[PDB]
């Protein structure tokens, strides 16, 4: 019987004059924001056919989240449309750490795991699936700050709803109940979760690497898993283990989750066994809009 509440996020149309772009990330730019009138400049990543739909739902997932560990949206520029976010000077966390492997110890690993743990137990909060985690889809501000990012899958529940039922999805990330039956679900993303544990434990490699995704399912339902990364002890696998149980339910918990992964990293050796363990500029973290 529990209602809804109004979502009263505001939405910011930002004036095209307002922002310069730099140069092209990946169309991404890396560009400054400099509002009219108010001192600062702002680094932002301004991303640039009627399926505009799709940036429109993503802006307003965004527009409605507000948390240290989930993507800053500043605003968005209708012009022929483009999308306003705080810029993420060192990427996408995979590509992260696959550069740095030789220079990446147990400490940052474990702290990363810890941040997207509590990204995702706020978006849970929100009523908010992602249905798309994965490494690619964390940014890394700086090497101790991570955040989660591309909310283009993403879905709002209502209050007494706890599926959402799908009408192209990464497999190799979907628990197996979203394989075979489009199911979704804070659970859901918990199985995508721990493959992202996963490929930051192996230092970026690829899940399943040169297995068909059609394979998936069926590798899936035998009972098989991801193997154990060298790195990890018995404690940090039975994490991930359990984050691909069947029973969605019985899968850990994101505030779970947070607990663990922080216990962890009070003691990172314990679980990890590693190899050599402008005046006027504001970060978007620095300013807020009411
Ligand atoms: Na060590």
């Amino acid at each position: 019987a529990m209602g809804e509440a109004p979502n009263q996020a505001l939405l910011r149309i930002l004036k095209e004059t307002e922002f310069k772009k730099i140069k092209v990330l990946g169309t991404v730019y890396k560009g400054l924001w400099i509002p009219e009138g108010e001192k600062v400049k702002i680094p932002v990543a301004i991303k640039e056919s009627p399926k505009n739909k799709e940036i429109l739902d993503e802006a307003y997932v965004m527009a409605s989240v507000d948390n240290p560990h989930v993507c800053r949206l500043l605003g968005i520029c209708l012009t022929s449309v483009q999308l306003i976010t705080q810029l993420m000077p060192f990427g996408c966390l995979l590509d992260y750490v696959r550069e740095h492997k030789d220079n990446i110890g147990s400490q940052y690993l474990l702290n990363w795991c810890v941040q997207i743990a509590k990204g995702m137990n706020y978006l849970e909060d929100r009523r908010l699936v992602h249905r798309d985690l994965a490494a690619r889809n964390v940014l890394v501000k700086t090497p101790q700050h991570v955040k989660i990012t591309d909310f283009g899958l993403a879905k709002l529940l209502g209050a007494e709803e706890k599926e959402y039922h799908a009408e192209k999805v990464p497999i190799k990330w979907m628990a197996l109940e979203s394989i075979l039956h489009r199911i979704y679900t804070h659970q859901s993303d918990v199985w995508s979760y721990g493959v992202t544990v996963w490929e930051l434990m192996t230092f970026g490699s690829k899940p399943y690497d040169g297995i068909p995704a059609s394979e998936i399912s069926s590798i899936l339902e035998k009972g098989e898993r991801l193997p154990q990364p060298p790195i990890c002890t018995i404690d940090v696998y039975m994490i991930m283990v359990k984050c691909w149980m069947i029973d969605a339910d019985s899968r850990p918990k994101f505030r779970e989750l947070i607990i663990e992964f922080s216990k962890m990293a009070r003691d990172p050796q314990r679980y990890l066994v590693i190899q050599g363990d402008m005046d006027d500029v504001v970060d978007a973290d620095e300013y807020l809009i009411p």
